[PDB]
């Protein structure tokens, strides 16, 4: 028993993360086969950072203006295309670490991990949500971007997140592995903005049915709810709507611990419209929403990969 | 920016699991050079668990009764002894994985990460405390034993935790790397429990500095405190005390945001006797003290391993 924020073990992506530098700039790139993959605006300059036209800086560019460095082995790159706001960087040797893997795009509201680079160099791992307006709270620095997020299943990776740029409130922006934003921002700098969040609900109802799975029962109920009387009390909270599917995505949960979805519900509507009291539930005072039914029977059953 | 609970990258310990197997139990070994480390208790029938004579039942195995696997790679044992509370398995084969490391016992209040394991494969990584009161609150399921936490620097693995047990109220107590436990807990099922924890003050003080630098300042005033003032209120609310050591520190963390370390205690001082009134510190709601101040710096400067 216990419950962790868990993130996957990061040893099949640490294989894949070099350093890119192109100029003064340096990130991080992730090398698949015989493909290094980064953010493009490696290539902006200091000068333009505001407007830039990255089909006009890429043509200026030539291969040997990318040094790419696998640890302390230099890779030769031997071609270099745009897709979206990533770089494709073609290298003359193929990555012989390259897991298993696929490409992913994530729904707001499923989490990953991130393991977060320097200089092409590991720093730490944690796990994150795409939040409901498509950025994440991430922990990043100078230097971080083309970090990526992923997901694993038994041998497979599924990369589903580059990091490329922080929003004023501390947040973070990016794309997925073909180069295409999560959410309406840009990779240029600008005065873009977060807009506003909900909170995931379906999430908060798989952390309660972890925090029963766990003993702590103290904010159960006997009472029930329908889902349409749940969801007016969701809205006016800054929830977002629960579904019928939703609701079928709880049953194993629902199941394990014999609390009907609808009666977490009503749980959860008391627990928002009173607060917590002075309580904790699974060793947070705020209602928890970063994880997924998912996350919870993997961590409360114990699945590992391979 | 931002602020997360950041394990270590495990990649170099994920090279480092196998499956250790007597009799009908399974569970997990760390393989560095040609030793396979496990806990002893793996030796114990269901007859009794409830007061094993370890060397006895030692004494009647032999080498063969050990099967061990490496992935899909069968590891032949040609010794065994006792150390304290773990087996020292020799093998045949040295692990081509093996990372620079060190067996470190680490104090209450220090942190590492676990990369926990089951039939030798990593299922997920996070972040741990050991707690004042010798236990750790993890994250562990049948199978899980002889999972390890575990600190990096720079190149090199500082093993610090083997689990073994999980105790009544869902924490988890083991030993270190030589077979040591943390704290008054044994490899019986008696019926020992965790005993009073407290609050690990220095590590809270880390963690409002690491709201400072991420831009949470609500909480800051104009007071300030002695330090043996400041104690009278520790003790109170069941916080350790804090000493000239713990101040200087988190002198650096002090001087990068310019608080003076006994100011930032008269601001806990305030938070322990009013509590937060509605308000989050770095999207928490508690008073977080799972981060030391090394790791606040680290997280907050971009260290790096390589
Ligand atoms: C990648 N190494 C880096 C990550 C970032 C640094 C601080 N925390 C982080 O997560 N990305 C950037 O610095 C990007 C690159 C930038 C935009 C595209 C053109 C070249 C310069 C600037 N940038 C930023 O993240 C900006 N943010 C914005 O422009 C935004 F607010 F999103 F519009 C700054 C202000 C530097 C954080
Ligand atoms: C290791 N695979 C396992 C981890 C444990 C299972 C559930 N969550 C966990 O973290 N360890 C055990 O099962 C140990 C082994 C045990 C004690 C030594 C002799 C052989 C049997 C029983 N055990 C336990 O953790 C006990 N706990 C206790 O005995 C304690 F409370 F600590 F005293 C049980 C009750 C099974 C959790």
């Amino acid at each position: 028993s216990g419950f962790r924020k868990m993130a996957f073990p990061s040893g099949k992506v640490e294989g894949c993360m070099v350093q890119v530098t192109c100029g003064t700039t340096t990130l991080n790139g992730l090398w698949l086969d015989d493909v290094v993959y980064c953010p493009r605006h490696v290539i902006c300059t200091s000068e333009d950072m505001l407007n830039p036209n990255y089909e006009d800086l890429l043509i200026r560019k030539s291969n040997h203006n990318f040094l790419v460095q696998a640890g302390n082995v230099q890779l030769r790159v031997i071609g270099h295309s745009m897709q979206n706001c990533v770089l494709k960087l073609k290298v003359d040797t193929a990555n012989p670490k390259t897991p298993k893997y696929k490409f992913v795009r994530i729904q707001p509201g499923q989490t990953f991990s991130v393991l977060a680079c320097y200089n092409g160099s590991p720093s730490g791992v944690y796990q994150c949500a795409m939040r409901p307006n498509f950025t994440i709270k991430g922990s990043f620095l100078n230097g971080s971007c083309g970090s990526v997020g992923f997901n694993i299943d038994y041998d497979c990776v599924s990369f589903c997140y580059m990091h490329h740029m922080e929003l004023p409130t501390g947040v973070h922006a990016g794309t997925d592995l073909e180069g295409n934003f999560y959410g309406p921002f840009v990779d240029r700098q600008t005065a873009q903005a977060a807009g506003t969040d909900t909170t995931i609900t379906v999430n908060v109802l798989a952390w309660l049915y972890a925090a029963v799975i766990n003993g702590d029962r103290w904010f159960l109920n006997r009472f029930t709810t329908t889902l349409n009387d749940f969801n007016l009390v969701a809205m006016k909270y800054n929830y977002e709507p629960l579904t019928q599917d939703h609701v079928d995505i709880l049953g194993p949960l629902s199941a394990q611990t014999g609390i009907a979805v609808l009666d977490m519900c009503a749980s959860l509507k008391e627990l928002l419209q009173n607060g917590m009291n002075g309580r904790t539930i699974l060793g947070s005072a705020l209602l928890e929403d970063e994880f997924t039914p998912f996350d919870v029977v993997r961590q409360c059953s114990g699945v590992t990969f391979q």
